[PDB]
C-alpha cells in the first residue's frame, strides 16, 4: 500500500525511482535543492525550462527529473500563489504517473526562496497530498530542518 514518509536529508541522495526539483522557470541552476540536483543531475537541466505553476520531466539516463516550478510568493499575491502553486504539485501527480514510477522524492514547494517571507508548511504540505492522493507511488518528502521534520510526520500520521 503507498505511504507517505519523511527524510530530513539531502534529496540528492533519496532511494526513490525518481526525483522532484524544486526549479526555477528560467531552467537554470539556481541556489539550495536545485544547486544539489543540479550536481547531482546535471543533464536533466538540458532544455527544463518550464513555466511557474508547471512541472516538466527530463531524463538523466534513465533516471527521471520532474522539475516543478512553485510560485515565488514575493511576486505573487496570496490567492494567485495559491492557484499557482496547486497546479505545480497537480503536474508532478501527472508526471509521476505517466512515468509509471512506484516511488517519487519531493520537497515541499515554495518554502524556502520563494515563501515571501511566510512559513508555507501546512500549505505546501495540504497541496502536494491533495495532488499526490490519486497516485499509488511512494511519497518520500525531503526537509532540512528538525522541527519541519516533526511537523510533516505528525501530519501524515493523523491522515491514518
Ligand atoms: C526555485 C524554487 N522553486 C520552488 O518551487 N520552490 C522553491 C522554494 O522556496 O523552496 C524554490
Amino acid at each position: 500500500a503507498p505511504s507517505y514518509r519523511v527524510k530530513r536529508m539531502d534529496i540528492a541522495k533519496n532511494d526513490e525511482e525518481c526525483v522532484v526539483n524544486a526549479a526555477n522557470p528560467r531552467g537554470l541552476p539556481g541556489d539550495g535543492v536545485c544547486k544539489a540536483v543540479y550536481k547531482k543531475w546535471p543533464e536533466s537541466f538540458k532544455n527544463s525550462a518550464t513555466p511557474v505553476g508547471t512541472a516538466k520531466t527530463v531524463m538523466c539516463g534513465t533516471y527521471p527529473v520532474i522539475h516543478a516550478v512553485g510560485p515565488n510568493f514575493s511576486n505573487y499575491s496570496e490567492s494567485e500563489g495559491d492557484r499557482e502553486l496547486a497546479a505545480a504539485y497537480r503536474e508532478v501527480a501527472k508526471e509521476v504517473t505517466r512515468l509509471g514510477v512506484n516511488s517519487v522524492a519531493i520537497p515541499l514547494l515554495s518554502t524556502g526562496v520563494y515563501s515571501g517571507g511566510k512559513d508555507r508548511l501546512t500549505q505546501s504540505l495540504n497541496h502536494l497530498f491533495t495532488a499526490m492522493d490519486s497516485t499509488d507511488a511512494d511519497v518520500v518528502i525531503y526537509c532540512r530542518d528538525k522541527e519541519w521534520e516533526k511537523k510533516i510526520s505528525e501530519a501524515i500520521q493523523m491522515r491514518t
